[PDB]
This record gives structure tokens, sequence and C-alpha cells, in this order.
């Protein structure tokens, strides 16, 4: 919404840039003007053939006589027109180069300047300005917005003016050569504007419906694939597929409905558009029979106007290009034009010599940019004498840290003054002030360059001698020399990551080359390892003694030797003095002392699509007819102008034109009828295989075993996404693109034959010319993408050293050396500039070439069409025919190149989808194999089990685990931590087979047992029960599948679980809808429901996995009261973390390191003393 003055935007264009734009825009208008002229001549060529076309047939007496006057007229005329044509082509060749080159030149020249100025502006902002802003956004704002600006002031303007030139130029010629047809042509404009308006309403409204339509299915898929382990446990994999299939079934119906309507729309629209012209032209005929117009003039106006008419449309994008570029320039120039109070690029203010370094802080009230919300310094008084070293101590607020902030004048204070020597800080030059102050900060930063270079950021003029003394005076010499490459090493976020204590010591060296008279050390020892801390501390102590210093840390080791110590409470300076005095004060300081002590041929996807042998042949046959039908319109048009040009005696013409125009409208209706067909057939044929594919994928997906679903690669979202995209994308490829690709090859084919047989060698020529301009049209785009990628690569290097400068900014400014990064940025940019210059010459040449190639190619159409061909008996009516036929047949091939990516994007999306079906699991629930034992009573043996999770085969969970539990008794399971407790239940559900060892139930190894039948006997109840959205009766009935469960049966289970209070309490009762769509309830009820479905199954085995995990107060007491009633009739395993409620358990088992450690009945483990005793003691105590 905000935008910029048109004149400010160009403020960096002067002298030449203004001229370039003037010559370019000029040439741009000449260029535009060229096309409607070219069409004007196409009238005069017509009148020439038309005068001879009328007189030639008017004879029917003399022959040789017509070999004289006619041919002479054609000779002089055609040569004239051809000469002019060759003229225009040269014209466009020149202006088209001038157009793009100059504008791109201006663009480059300015954007270079914009970029430099912009970065300079970023570095000039004071810190309070950064504190309030997001640096990341600002950098992305550096690289993206300047690009928008460049796009707008680029050759797009030239294009705009070329377009307006064709539009004006079109409608002028439109009006002068006649006022009638133009008005008649504008008259039909609203209709075309109106039909394409139905499209923006249909598309936008229906696009949501499908996104709404599948949103119902992909919801199923989301609550399923999220709940997977549950549906896997309860084996609802047949139902959860059935549901998805039932929503898919609707989606396809809506999908076919859309297919019907959208094609009706497209067809009807097209028919309106073509009827609309055909009337303008037939109206154009009605005025020729009246001898009001010439048959060539009808052309001249009818072309010029439609050209100019569409030229409006072709300009519209460049308007947007420019506008966006204005709006993009607003926030950029706002930084450039913003001026700081502080600067630091300013040359102003005193520069004292012989600074003795006497500092004082007077009544300083300050607040950081968070402003009125907080005031962190309320008053203040502090002096520090020259050569002394003062220490600042405090509990919190780090108002300590603020004084170091004010002393570099990063912020100016609200009220009060900071005084270096006698003078107010604000009277001294900012840069020089920063140059007389050294700084060592808590988190040290090193820019990416050599150590010498980072030290060279202390001062730009320095020699390895001074570097050496500096690092040796920081005692950083010894440790870096050992490092390879010596001072030439690397540092940064990338490469050569070092000890912090070494980084700080390079930082102290950097600070030391500064030879500052004032030192600020903030926390520099804090957040550092104890051993190296002393190493650095020594350097700090050696860094002072030449200087006056203020230091802030939480280390009261370094403070003692400070000449003065200062405490803060609430921004108010409170205690000051030598250490001893402060202790004698027994105040804040003392208190703190005591406290701290693969693209490939995939046919099989089409083989799946072969489920329909028909609906393809229908569409294809139907589309090829449509292909053959298109050029016939050109044939008509050719003979409408043809017979009319070839007329001879005028009486017969008027009756014929009617016949033709009638036929054409019979063809348009036959075209509509074929088009809707080729649309609908493919559409339905797409929508059904969409179902088949999504079905088979979703089916194969429920086949895989928990091992797969654990993968970081596959998460619920990524799968729904993979599920939608891949299925849409293959529909696309077998969809419209193919129908069209066949319609068009048919269109060129049926055109090329007609043309070829009519014109001998006329066509053969056009087929030499067209492919070359096409290819030449492609190579340009290749070069374009090439240059684009290259420049992207090059400005990226610069933006990288920008990112460094502005992300680490508060440090660079502390060191000054902003001019450094300015210069570096500048040098970096210099390559894309010299590049951007070449870009213009290239862009220009390619464009001009592809225009010229078209105009000269036009000259060849007629010069050969006349002369050699029309000096022969071969005729004009045909030359027109072949012009249109071939030239359109080609432009229909233009659609091939456009649908090219739709195929690739589809095959890649097929690539995964054919694999996701074919992948098979280790444990497949689908295998009907497995024993299905007849004997009821459950036992469970875990023997010698070693298990590692497939995702994390590093730290093992189970190593040599062994358990046994008899029927009808509870096995309590305790652990130090982890899924060691929980993995048991997973393995009994056979989510996994163990690596080594084995687990039996009835004495049969489950590994050889039927996977499904196994899980069918299991009473799984987990931490967070996931309930699908549906009647709670169904969430319960989920407990048993392969059969519909009785109402009284799901009642009994809700009676069991103690959930009945709710289920009767509700208005709907058992038909109420749950899952946070229809209704919401707390976890206790959800759980009791999960308990209900657990024992609807009438399992022989409950599995209670930390069932009380999320729960509170009486809710626990009631759920536990349900679980406790659920077991004791069954084999049970309870890993519950309430050991108070495990006290009554037939066996308790303590898991340690995946081995069982302790086991026995409660009092039996209580009789011992060890892990379980410690477990029951700790949380009974706490
Ligand atoms: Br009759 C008659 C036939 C084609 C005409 O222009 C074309 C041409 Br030429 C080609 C196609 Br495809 C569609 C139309 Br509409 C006109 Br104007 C009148």
């Amino acid at each position: 919404k905000p935008a910029v003055s048109v004149l400010t935007m160009f403020r960096y264009a002067g002298w030449l840039d203004r001229l370039y734009m003037l010559v370019g825009t000029l040439a741009a208008i000449i260029h535009g003007v060229a096309l409607p002229l070219m069409m004007l001549i196409f009238g005069d060529m017509t009148d020439s053939f038309a005068s001879v076309g009328q007189v030639s047939k008017q004879s029917t007496q003399m022959s040789e006589a017509d070999k004289r006057a006619m041919f002479a007229k054609l000779e002089e005329e055609m040569t004239t027109y051809a000469y002019y044509y060759t003229g225009i082509g040269a014209g466009v060749l020149i202006v088209a180069y001038i157009q793009v080159s100059f504008w791109c030149l201006a663009a480059g020249r300015q954007i270079h300047k914009i970029r430099q100025k912009f970065f300079h502006a970023i570095m000039n902002q004071e810190i309070g300005w950064f504190d309030v802003h997001d640096v990341g956004e600002l950098n992305t704002r550096l690289t993206d917005d300047v690009s928008k600006i460049n796009e707008g002031i680029g050759d797009k303007i030239g294009m705009f003016f070329q377009a307006m030139a064709t539009f004006f130029g079109g409608f002028i010629i439109g009006f002068t050569r006649g006022w009638k047809l133009t008005l008649v042509i504008l008259a039909i404009s609203p209709v075309l504007g109106l039909s394409a308006g139905i499209w923006a309403k249909i598309l936008s409204s229906f696009t949501d419906k499908e996104l709404h339509a599948y949103a119902k299915a992909g919801a199923v898929a989301e609550e399923v694939l999220a709940a997977i382990r549950t549906v896997i446990a309860f084996g609802g994999q047949k139902k959860e597929l059935e549901r998805y299939n039932n929503n898919l079934e609707e989606a396809k119906r809506l999908g076919i409905k859309k297919a019907i309507t959208a094609n009706i729309s497209m067809g009807a629209a097209f028919l309106l558009i073509y009827a609309s012209y055909a009337l303008a032209f037939w109206y154009g005929t009605s005025l020729v029979i009246s001898k009001e117009y010439s048959i060539g003039q009808v052309l001249t106006v009818f072309f010029s106007v439609l050209i100019g008419a569409f030229s409006v449309g072709q300009a519209s994008p460049n308007i947007e290009a420019f506008a966006n570029a204005r709006g993009a320039a607003y926030e950029v120039f706002k930084i450039i034009d913003n001026k700081p109070s502080i600067d630091s690029f300013s040359k102003s203010g005193h520069k004292p010599d012989n600074i003795q370094g006497n500092l004082e802080f007077k009544n300083i009230h300050f607040s950081y940019p968070s402003r009125k919300e907080v005031q962190i310094l309320k008053g203040l008084n502090l002096k520090v004498k020259s050569g002394q070293t003062v220490a600042l101590v405090g509990n919190s607020g780090c108002g300590k840290s603020t004084t170091v902030q004010l002393m570099q004048r990063l912020y100016d204070p609200l009220d009060g003054m900071v005084s270096i020597d006698g003078q107010d800080i604000r009277t001294i030059n900012v840069r020089y002030l920063r140059e007389i102050i050294g700084v060592v900060s808590q988190e040290p930063v090193l820019f990416a360059t050599t150590i010498a270079e980072n030290i060279r950021y202390g001062r730009e003029d320095v020699t390895m001698d001074e570097i050496e003394k500096a690092v040796k005076e920081a005692n950083a010499y010894d440790f870096i020399m050992k490092l390879p490459h010596q001072f030439d090493t690397l540092v940064g976020e990338r490469g050569a990551q070092l000890s912090g204590g070494q980084k700080q010591r390079i930082a102290i060296a950097r600070a030391l080359v500064r030879n500052p008279k004032i030192l600020l050390l903030d926390e520099a020892t804090s957040a550092l390892d104890t051993e190296s801390e002393a190493v650095v501390q020594a350097a700090l102590d050696k860094a002072r003694e030449g200087r006056t210093t203020i230091v802030i840390a939480h280390r009261l080791s370094t403070v003692r030797n400070a000449d003065v110590i200062a405490g803060f409470d609430g921004g108010v300076i409170v205690e000051q003095g030598n250490h001893d005095e402060l202790m004698r004060e027994k105040g804040i300081y003392f208190k703190l002392v005591m406290t701290q002590t693969p693209p490939a041929s995939f046919w099989r996807i089409l083989k799946l699509n072969s489920t329909e042998w028909p609906y393809f042949v229908v569409g294809i046959f139907c589309a090829i007819i449509n292909g053959g039908l298109q050029p016939a319109f050109s044939v008509i048009f050719s003979k409408v102008v043809g017979v009319f040009t070839n007329g001879g005696p005028p009486e017969t013409q008027r009756q014929n034109s009617n016949l033709f125009s009638l036929l054409f409208l019979i063809l348009g209706i036959i075209s509509f009828i074929t088009f809707f067909l080729q649309g609908f057939t493919f559409g339905k044929a797409g929508e059904i295989l969409t179902k088949r594919l999504r079905y088979m994928v979703f089916k194969s997906m429920l086949r895989q075993d928990v091992s797969w679903f654990d993968d970081p690669k596959n998460t619920t979202g990524a799968l729904t996404t993979r599920l939608a995209n891949d299925a849409a994308q293959v529909k696309g490829a077998t969809g419209s693109r193919l129908a069209v690709i066949f319609q068009n090859i048919a269109n060129l084919g049926t055109g090329i034959i007609i043309s070829l047989i009519y014109g001998w060698q006329l066509t053969l020529l056009l087929l030499a010319i067209v492919p070359i301009i096409a290819i030449a049209g492609v190579v340009e785009m290749k070069m374009l993408s090439g240059q684009a990628l290259k420049d992207k690569k090059e400005l990226e290097g610069s933006g990288k050293i920008a990112t460094e400068a502005i992300e680490n900014f508060r440090t660079v400014v502390s060191l000054t050396r902003e001019q450094k990064f300015e210069t570096m940025y500048a040098q970096s940019l210099q390559i894309p500039y010299r590049n951007a210059m070449k870009k213009a010459h290239v862009f220009g040449i390619t464009f001009s070439f592809t225009q010229a190639m078209m105009y000269f190619s036009y000259a060849a159409c007629f010069r050969f069409g006349a002369y050699l061909v029309t000096q022969q008996l071969m005729t004009f009516e045909n030359v027109l025919l072949v012009f249109s036929a071939i030239v359109f047949g080609a432009m229909a091939v233009g659609q091939v190149s456009s649908f090219a990516p739709d195929y690739a994007k589809a095959t890649v999306s097929a690539s995964h989808i054919i694999r996701i079906i074919e992948k098979t699991p280790e444990i497949d629930s689908y295998s009907t194999q497995g024993l299905k034992p007849n004997m009821l009573e459950g036992n469970v043996q875990f023997s010698g089990v070693v298990f590692n999770y497939p995702t994390r085969p590093s730290i093992p969970v189970l190593q040599g685990l062994s358990l046994e539990v008899k029927k009808g008794q509870t096995l309590a399971l305790v652990g130090s931590s982890g899924c060691g407790k929980s993995t048991v239940v997973q393995l009994l559900e056979r989510f996994y087979d163990p690596m080594a060892g084995s687990v039996f139930l009835d004495g049969k190894e489950i590994k050889q047992l039927n996977v499904q039948w196994l899980r069918a006997q299991l009473g799984i109840v987990s931490q967070e029960p996931i309930l699908f959205d549906c009647s709670i009766a169904e969430n319960i009935a989920y407990g048993d599948n392969s059969r519909v469960v009785s109402y009284e049966e799901i009642v009994r289970a809700a009676k069991e679980a103690n959930i009945h209070q709710f289920i009767d309490s509700l208005p709907d009762k058992y038909n109420t809808r749950v899952g946070d769509k229809g209704t919401q309830l707390s976890g206790g009820q959800k759980q009791r429901i999960a308990i209900a479905r657990a024992l609807v199954r009438q399992p022989h085995i409950l599995l209670l996995d930390e069932a009380t995990s999320a729960l509170d107060t009486e809710s626990e007491k009631v759920v536990q009261e349900a679980l406790d009633k659920a077991r004791e009739g069954r084999t049970c395993i309870v890993i519950a973390h309430r050991l108070s409620t495990i006290q009554n358990a037939d066996l308790i088992v303590v898991i340690q390191n995946g081995k069982v450690k302790e086991h026995g009945t409660h009092q039996q483990l209580l009789a011992q003393k060890g892990i379980y005793f410690s477990m029951v003691s700790v949380q009974a105590g706490a």
C-alpha cells in the first residue's frame, strides 16, 4: 500500500541514464509503431492482387494479354512492398537493440548505486535503530527488494511504452482507415471481457471446493496416520481404508462435476470469442459489397485494432512490474534518507589529544528501546579516576552492562551526562571516541578471514610485528603458533572452531592493537572454562595498567585487585569503595560474596491407467478431429479473402461469403462439441485413476509396520502431503497436457499437408524458416536462465559479506571499521556491475535477433509467394492459406514447450508413488498366514530379548530381558526410566521383532504366529488415548472389528469402564460425537472410553501403559478404580508410574539396562533393599 514518488525512484539517474531512458523509450515507441504499419502494407498487397484478381477472371477471352499488364503491376507493386518489408525488419532490428540495451544499462548503473548507498545507510544507523528491528528481514530486504526495483526500472518500461505505442498506433490506423469497423470491433469487446470474467469467478470458487473436497478425505488420513499405532493395534486397517475410499468416491464425483462444467465453460467461452471476431469480419464483408471499403482495407483495420486491443493486455504486466518496484523502493529509500543523531560516519566533534582518561557519570537516567515499559537506570552517580580500574557488581538487571553501553555512546542517555575527561562525550567525534575505547565482550566474535586480518580489524595500518607483539602481549602467541598455517589460519562460524578462551584472547589482541586510553571489559571471563579463564585473565590484567578501565563480571576473583568496587540496586548506585570497606559495610557486595562462597520411463503408471481402455480413445480421436478442425478455419478465412480476391465478376461473391460464414459457424459448433468431449473424457479418466492411486497408496501405507512410521523422513504431515501431491501430479500428465499435445500435432499435421499440397515449395520454405525462429526462440531463453543463475551466484557472495557485517553489527560498530565493510561490499559488487553491463548488450542482441528473424521471415513469405510462385500459375488465395495454416500450426506447437515441466513434475511425483506401493514390510498385518491357535488361556514369556530401535541403533533399550507371567495375574513393571518399561508392550503387540532372543505367549513364538490374530487378543491402553471423530459407541466398537458390536455389548463395556455417567448424561448419549470436532471432554473420560474399547475386545491380556500418566486429583482415583477392576480377571501388564497402585500386583519387576534386575511380590522386594525400595521410598516421601 505504501509507494514512492516517481521522480525520487530515479534520483540516482543523471546525465546519461536520463538520456538512455529517452533514446530507449523513443526507440521503444518506434518499435511498437512498426507492427501495425507492417499490417497496413498487408492491405495494399491485397489490393494489388485484388485488382489483378478481379481483372484476371474478368477476361475469359484473352490469356497472353493477362501475362503482361497483370504481371507488370505485380512486379512493381510486390517489389515495392517487399522493399518496404525488408526496411521494417532492419528498423526493428535496430530499435529493438536500442530498446532493451539502454534500459538495462540504466537499470544496472542505478541498481549498483542503490545497492552501495543502501548498504552504506544500513551501517550508518545507530544501535537503538537495530534494537527495534529484525536484522534478518533487513538483509533479505537488501537482496530481494533491490531486485524488485531492478525489475521495475529495467527493460519492462521499454516494453510498456512499446505496447502503448502499438495500442495507440493500432487504434489510430484503426480509426483513420475507417471509423465504422473499429466501433463495430470495440462493440464486441465487452463480451470477450465478460466471458473471461466468468472464468475468474468459476476458477476461484471451484478451486476452493476441491481444496475443500479432499480436505474431507485428507482429514480422515490425518486422524488415521496420526493415530496409526492405535488402528494398527486394533486392526481397523480395513475400515480406515474403507472410510478413505468412501470420501475418495465423493471427491471423484465432485471432480467429474467440475470437469463437466469447466469444459462447458471453456468451450462456450471460445465459441463466443471466435463468433465475436467472425462477425466483425463478416460485417467487414457487408461493407465491401457496398463498395464502402476495399477488401484489403478490411484486413488493415481489422488486424491493427485487434493488435492494439491486445497490446493493452500485454502492457498490463509491466505496469505492475513498475508499481511493485516503486513500492519496493519506499522502505529502501527510507533507510537511505533516514539520518542518525549519532552517525559515526560524521566528521565532526572534538578529537582530544593527551586523554588522561578521567571518566564520570552524572545523574544518568536511561532506558533501552523497550522504553516506558521499563526504566533500568533511575538516577546514577559514578566517577572513575585515570589509571584506576573500577568494578561493577550487581544481583541482576545487568544495569552493570548498560554503563559500558552508554560509554561507547551506542545510546545517548535520557537525562544526565557521560563525561570522558572534562568534556561531554557528545562533543567528541563518535568514531574517534570509539577509537580511544577498547572493548572485550562476553561472547567474542571473529570475522571470517585470517587471524592477522581479525587483528587487523583493530587497525587497518599494522604490520605482522605489531600483530605479533599484540598476541604475545595477550599471551595468545604460544597457542596460535602451534596451530598450522601460522597467522594465515581461518576462523568463523564455518571452519576452525576454537576454544572460547582462545577466541577471547584473539579478541583481547584485536582490542590491544587499538591502543585505547579507555578499556571496557564486560563479563569477558564469564561463560568460560575455569582453566582457560586464568589464561585470559592474565592477559586482561596485562591489558590494563596502561589504561583507565571499567569492568563488569560475576567473577569476584578478578574484582579484588580493582582500585574501586561499585554495587547497584535498582539502577541506583549504592555501595562503593575498596573490597575491605565493602565487606565492613556488610551490604549488597558482602551478601553476594557469602552467597557465591529419478526421471525414467515409467509406463506401468499408464498400465494402471489402462483400467480404462476407452475414454482415452474417445478423447484422442475426438482431439485429433479438433486438431484437423482448427486449420479449416484458416482455409475458410483464406477462401473468404480468397474467393473475394479471386472474385472476378462481382454478382456471385455476395452469395458465397454468406455460405462461407455460415459454414464457419457450423464448424465452430462442431468444434465446441468435440472440445467438451476431449475435455470431459480425459477429466473423468483422470479423476478415477486419482481414486485408484490414492486408494492403492493409502492401502500400501497401512501395510507397513511401526518401524516405517517411526522414521523422521515419514511424519503424518509429510505423508498426507506425499499422498496428495503425487496423485494430483500424475493426473495432470495424463490430463489436459496430453489431450492438447495430440490436438496440436494433429493441428500442425492437418495444416501442413493442406499447405504442402497446395503450395509446392511454398510450404517447404516456411518449414525451413519456422523451426529456426522457434529454436532461436528457445536458445534465447536458455541464455536468459544462464545469465540469471550466474548473477544470482555472484551477488550472493556480496550479500554473504553483508550478512556477516549486519548480523555481527553491534560488534563491528564497536570496533568502527564500518568503512571497511563498505569497501568490501563495494568491491564484491563491482563484478556483477561489469556483468550487468554485458547483460544489456546480450539481452538486446538476442531480442533484436528474434524480432528480426520474424520480420525477415515475413518478407520471405510473400516475396516467394509472389514472384517465383505467382509469376507461375500458383495463386495468392493459397499463399494466405499457408501463411495462416503453418504459422498457427507452429504456435500450437508452442504449447508443447509450455506443458513440458508438467510432465517432469509428474514423473518425479510418479517416481515416489510407484515405489511407495511396492515397498513391503517385515511384519505385514495383511498376510493371512499364521496359526490362529484354538486354546484360550494366556501366558507370556520374554526370553533373552535384545532390542534396539530401528531409528536409533546406538543406545540399546533391551539387553537380555526375560519375563514370565501366568494367566489371570498382574505383572507389574518398574524401571529406572525409558521405554525399557514400554518396549515390552510394543513387542507383545509385535510392532517389532526383537534383534535376538524371543517372546512367546502360549508357548508359541509370536514370530511364527499370525500377526493380526496375535494383536486381536491384546488389551492395549496407552497414555494419551486418541479417539477418532465419530459416535463414542463407535470409538468403543473400534475395540472389536471383523464384526459389528452390539449396543448392549458396548454398553456393558462403558458400564465396565465406569464412563456411563457421561454417556447417559449427554443429550445424544452414545451417539454423541467426540474428537474435538463434534464435542470436547477431558482426558479421564477419553481414557475410560479407551478402557471400554480395550475390554469390548474381551482380551485375555490387558496392557496398561502409564495409563494414569496425564491425569489429576479424583480423576486418577476413578480411572485407576476402573483399571483395577479391568485386570485380575485377565493376564495383565501394568507399567503404571504409580507404585502405590502397583503395591497389589502378583509380581513386580524392576528393569535395569534392559536386563531384569529385581523381581518379586511387593513385600518381597520391600524385604530386600535396593532399586524397588528406593523407587517406593522416593515418591512416597516426595
Ligand atoms: Br469466416 C472466418 C474464419 C476465420 C477467422 O479468423 C480465424 C482464424 Br484465420 C483462425 C482461427 Br483458429 C480462428 C479464427 Br475466428 C475469421 Br476473422 C473469419
